[PDB]
């Protein structure tokens, strides 16, 4: 069988790794992002503010990755928004739609029992690999 | 490279979106299925009943909007069941098994620590456009 | 279209399934497994000693079932890691870089509120059937 491309994405303008994974991988045209939490790049704290301001530098940190990967939210197909708490899904979702103005992903949104760092928020996706035609 | 379909899945047989998501995308083969929880298309509002009642509205719901994409409960190859209670764990099985008599999907199942709309199940999937040959 | 080649993948070598759902999915090229749980291949009980006990075996289950698909940990692309308690992050991450030697998948890891079986540690992943050319 044909040898499909397999690529470790890394960007220093998303935080560093806080254990044994990758920040994304792109393999064939499909791109796995890690959960992202809402942690500043440079010092690799959880930005103050609480759970919005996480999920803007979540959001923006997932964005980071997919320009290093020559792609933009455009390419998102799906989503997973882990919250720390449920009564937060209104705050995230405001923040969410600022970063996808079309073609919506799919997605769930729920909350979990507890996130790394005491995060409020966690953001993980996959995108596709440009071009993709939508009709 | 090839510019790949991107189709967004819209079906009003399924429940209208409670927020800033598609209820699946399909992208190249690929579809993937939104959280769906135990809500009347019509309404909106969780089927009565608890968990039993909301997982079979869930799969109802799945199985619409597969259909919308040209497949069935024969093309998903996984699925993510999320419980309120994992208690429930028995019961929310043998509703499932009904929808899938053939090839089951990889799974997961587990509790997390809230749902939206106070809901007792969500289910997620994965699908495979067909044709798809099983040896 | 083309006809895709889908696999059900099973081994005796993993445990066998509580519940409707395969081992794993083999579509096209990509590999669903199914949350692994600690549990003996041979038993179907939970290993004891805890968390790092069951973490190492949910791990060589994962591996019994890549191995069944012609596939080894190199082929994993994503990866996501259930815990019962947040607490166990570092001592869970020190077993799974054990099986991680390189081009370390994708990942989200965090505490969920419940797990099948009282088990500490949940692990699902994707991976991607070889040749994989990795740049």
């Amino acid at each position: 069988m044909s040898s499909l491309v397999r690529r470790i994405i890394s960007t220093a303008k998303a935080p560093a790794a806080i254990g044994p994974y990758s920040q994304a991988v792109l393999v064939d045209r499909t791109i796995y992002i890690s959960g992202q939490l809402g942690m500043d790049p440079a010092s690799g704290q959880l930005v103050p503010g609480g759970v919005v301001e996480e999920a803007k530098q979540a959001l923006t940190n997932i964005g980071e990755i997919l320009k290093a990967a020559g792609c933009d939210f455009t390419n998102v197909v799906k989503a997973t928004v882990l919250l720390a708490d449920i009564n937060d899904f209104s705050a995230v979702n405001d923040v969410y739609k600022q970063y996808f103005q079309s073609s919506f992903p799919a997605w769930a949104a729920y909350q979990v029992a507890a996130l790394p760092k005491g995060g409020r928020v966690e953001i993980e996706a996959i995108a596709v690999q440009g071009p993709l035609t939508t009709a």
